[PDB]
């Protein structure tokens, strides 16, 4: 499993990929059998193909940005959690959404599970 | 289960209690049979007695400070995650540790599970 430092690097890279919107690069970070729960509480997304469609829907449209708003917290069992902000335009309204992603990586350094904690209480109208 | 807004309030209150070292109040926020994994990766402890002993050893001194460093993220199923920083002493010198706690609340508004994400990579001098 990736070391604590490696997890910090991997999770930070993920945010960089989301920020630029490189869908294919994001999908490649996931294990072909990964699961995504975003927002946490909803039915999971299973596998590369479904995950690709998920990111294309979320990042393939209007301009979206993402940035860490604090350091990645990493564990010694291939897991980590990170706080970040996502910016987007919702029907003309400039918005910001605060999120925390928790990830578990496998022995190949790929994301096995991702859980995104957030809800409408974390949304707000704000200029980019 | 607590609503998303209620989760935000409960988790913020927890940090306030940690900051002042109110062990008794912290323990009461947990379900009687709750589990704590801190740091996540280590074996979980079970029950209020074990949890109380854990917090007594961690905050017993009285020189530990804690504060949210970002908003509490909350779900619609009684769960939340929050980023915070704790300040204490390491090797006889002021230090800081960045942590993210993930909590699940039960139907009675008590913490059923807490998982604290952090490691040495989050410790600064
Ligand atoms: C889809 C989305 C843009 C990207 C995004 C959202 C929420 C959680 C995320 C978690 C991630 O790890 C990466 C991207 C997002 C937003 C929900 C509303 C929106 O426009
Ligand atoms: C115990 C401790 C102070 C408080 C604290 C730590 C780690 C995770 C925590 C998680 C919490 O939800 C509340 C308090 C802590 C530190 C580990 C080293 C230290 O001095």
């Amino acid at each position: 499993l990736p070391t604590a430092q490696e997890v910090q690097g991997l999770m930070a890279r993920y945010i960089e990929l989301v920020d630029v919107g490189d869908i294919e690069a994001i999908v490649q970070m996931y294990a072909d059998d990964a699961t995504v729960e975003d927002p946490f509480g909803q039915p999971p997304i299973h596998g590369r193909e479904q995950i690709a469609a998920f990111y294309r829907q979320g990042l393939g449209g209007g301009k979206v940005r993402a940035c860490l708003t604090g350091p990645v917290r990493a564990s010694h069992n291939g897991c980590g959690a990170m706080p970040f902000r996502v910016e987007m335009v919702w029907n003309g309204q400039p918005c910001a959404l605060d999120v925390i992603d928790v990830m578990r990586f496998d022995e190949h350094g790929r994301i096995q599970t991702m859980q995104a904690y957030w809800s409408e209480v974390n949304l707000s109208v704000r200029e980019p």
